[PDB]
């Protein structure tokens, strides 16, 4: 993004998608998680029931996804987790986790002009729970849609200053 109310009409956009996306899922949380350069996340934009700790503005350092899910998420890999404590998870993941309570989680990607943005991630904390085909493929084209957006906003954003710039 080049800012100048690109980063305005941005967060507008991520807070539609955590809204919209807990709403759907009636779960306890759902984040927008933006990596940087180095693929370090942090948490832009949070929608959570009451009761819950708050992970927004939160920089989160987990090296996983730079050393092995990168390419993966950006081809458009989902992960769900019926149960974070029977997945394999060790120690390391899961003191990340255990403060904003998660019990369960849906991941899938934000991919924008072929490049990992960063996740859209749900999160239920009160129990476990076994995500259904209908709401995965609904929530992933929900991160999607939403990524697309971004995407088209900005080389539109690009055109415009283009064509102003060259105008007669
Ligand atoms: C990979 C991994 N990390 C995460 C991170 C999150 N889960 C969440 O719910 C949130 C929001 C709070 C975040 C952020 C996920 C979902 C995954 C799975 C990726 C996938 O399988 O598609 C991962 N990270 C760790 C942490 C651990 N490993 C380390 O080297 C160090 C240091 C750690 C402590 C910080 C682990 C164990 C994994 C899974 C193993 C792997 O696939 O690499």
């Amino acid at each position: 993004a080049v800012q100048l109310s690109e980063l305005r009409d941005r967060q507008a956009i991520f807070e539609t998608l955590v809204a919209k996306g807990r709403e759907l899922l009636a779960c306890d949380r759902v984040i927008v998680y933006a990596f940087d350069d180095n693929y370090v996340g942090t948490v832009v934009a949070e929608s959570v029931a009451e009761g819950w700790p708050q992970a927004r503005d939160q920089v989160i350092e987990d090296p996983c996804f730079r050393e092995h899910w990168v390419e993966a998420y950006r081809q458009g890999r989902i992960q769900a987790t019926t149960d974070i404590f029977k997945a394999g998870l060790t120690e390391c993941h899961l003191n990340q986790l255990r403060p904003l309570k998660v019990r369960a989680n849906l991941v899938v990607p934000m991919v924008i002009d072929d490049q990992l943005f960063g996740l859209l991630i749900a999160h239920q904390a009160s129990e476990p729970r076994q995500w259904q085909e209908i709401e995965i493929d609904q929530f992933s084209e929900l991160a999607s849609t939403g990524s697309l957006v971004l995407e088209r906003l900005h080389f539109l954003e690009q055109t415009i200053a283009s064509l102003h710039h060259h105008h007669h």
